[PDB]
C-alpha cells in the first residue's frame, strides 16, 4: 500500500519564448513542485525521445564484451586511467545488474584548454568502432545538445521561479566548458535475477539503488515505462509514476546549496523490478570554475551565511562520495 507522489505534468514550451508571462507562469508551477515532493515532468519539451530510446537500446544490445573491455572506466579497466568518469561500465553477471555508457560534453578535445592542463572531472569522450555502430556517436553528441537546450531552458524558469532574472543559472551553463553528463543505463531483465544486485530498504523495500541526494544543479532524465523511482517525502516514501513521453527533473544538492535548502535536493531511490529498462540522465552540471554566491529566497534581504563552493570541486567529491555510500556503478 504504498502512494503515488505528486508529480504534476508542467508544460515547459513557454520557456523556449518571449512571452515573459507565460514564462512566469511556468516558473510558477516550478517553484511550487521544487516546494512539494521536488518532483515534476517537463512535457511538450521537443526532444526526439522515441528514437533516443531505440538508438540506445540498438547500442546497448549489440556491445559485445571485447568493445566493453574497450571502452572500460579505470574501475573495471585498470589500463584506462584517465577515464574516471566517461566510458563504459561493466555488467559483473552474477552479482551486478546494471551497466552503462557515460559520457561527457564533447567539445572536450586534447586541444582544449581545460584537457590540454589536465584539469581534474575533464575528460575526452570514448566511442565505440563506427562501423560496428554506425551513427551512434552523431546520435549521442547530437542528444547532448538537444537535452542541453532542454535543460537551458529549465534553468530560466527555475530563475524566474526564485526571483531572478532570467539567465542567473543559465548564463553559467555553456557549450565551452560544462562538465553536464549522460549517462545510457541499461538495467536488464534476469533470471535467475544475481540477488547480490538487490539491495533491501529498512522498509522492506528490495532496491537496484539505494537513497540519495542528486549531485547536480538538476537532473534531466529519460525514463521507460517500467516503474521503479520512489522520493522520499514527509508522509514515508512514495512512487513515481514513469511517463515515456516526458523528462522527470529534480533539484540536486548544488541546487539546495545555491538556495539555502529553499529547493530541497529530494532523497530518492529505485526499486528493483526484473524487467528490461532504460534509465538516461543527463545531470546539469555548471564550469569548473563557476561560484554562484549561495542566496535566501526566505529572507527579506535575500543574504546568505554558506560560503560559495567552486562547481569542479563540488562535483569531484560528489561523485566520489556517491560511490563511497551506494558503491561503484
Ligand atoms: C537516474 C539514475 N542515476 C544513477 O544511476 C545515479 C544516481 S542519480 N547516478 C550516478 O551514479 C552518478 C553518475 C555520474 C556520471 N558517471 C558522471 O561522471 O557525471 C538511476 O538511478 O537510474
Ligand atoms: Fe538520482
Amino acid at each position: 500500500s504504498v502512494s503515488k507522489a505528486n508529480v504534476p505534468k508542467i508544460d515547459v514550451s513557454p520557456l523556449f519564448g518571449d512571452d515573459q508571462a507565460a514564462k512566469m507562469r511556468v516558473a510558477q508551477q516550478i517553484d511550487a513542485a521544487s516546494r512539494d515532493t521536488g518532483f515534476f515532468y517537463a512535457v511538450n519539451h521537443g526532444i526526439n525521445v522515441q528514437r533516443l530510446s531505440q538508438k540506445t537500446k540498438e547500442f546497448h544490445m549489440s556491445i559485445t564484451p571485447e568493445e566493453k573491455w574497450d571502452l572500460a572506466i579505470r574501475a573495471y579497466n585498470k589500463e584506462h586511467q584517465d577515464q574516471v568518469r566517461a566510458g563504459y561500465y561493466l555488467s559483473i553477471p552474477g552479482k551486478k545488474a546494471v551497466e552503462s555508457f557515460c559520457y561527457l560534453n564533447p567539445n572536450f578535445t586534447p586541444d582544449h584548454p581545460r584537457i590540454q592542463a589536465k584539469t581534474p572531472t575533464h575528460e575526452v569522450n570514448v566511442w565505440p568502432d563506427e562501423t560496428k555502430h554506425p551513427g551512434f556517436q552523431d546520435f549521442a553528441e547530437q542528444y547532448y545538445w538537444d537535452v542541453f537546450g532542454l535543460s537551458s531552458a529549465l534553468l530560466k524558469g527555475y530563475a524566474l521561479a526564485l526571483g531572478k532574472e532570467e539567465n542567473f543559472f543559465a548564463r553559467h551553463f555553456k557549450p565551452d566548458d560544462t562538465l553536464a553528463s549522460v549517462v545510457l543505463i541499461r538495467y536488464p531483465y534476469l533470471d535467475p535475477y544475481p540477488e547480490a544486485a538487490i539491495k533491501t530498504a529498512a522498509d522492506g523495500t528490495k532496491l537496484s539503488f539505494e537513497w540519495h541526494e542528486d549531485v547536480s544543479l538538476i537532473t534531466v532524465l529519460y525514463q521507460s515505462n517500467v516503474q521503479n523511482l520512489q522520493v522520499e517525502t514527509a508522509a514515508g516514501y512514495q512512487d513515481i509514476e514513469a511517463d515515456d513521453t516526458g523528462y522527470l527533473i529534480n533539484c540536486g544538492s548544488y541546487m539546495a546549496h545555491l538556495t539555502n535548502n529553499y529547493y530541497k535536493a529530494p532523497i530518492h531511490r529505485v526499486k528493483w523490478v526484473n524487467a528490461e529498462r532504460q534509465s538516461l540522465p543527463f545531470f546539469v552540471n555548471l564550469g569548473y570554475d563557476s561560484v554562484i554566491d549561495p542566496f535566501d529566497p526566505r529572507e527579506p534581504n535575500g543574504k546568505s551565511d554558506r560560503e560559495p563552493l567552486s562547481y569542479g570541486d563540488y562535483l569531484q567529491n560528489g561523485l566520489v562520495s556517491l560511490i563511497n555510500k551506494n558503491g561503484q556503478t
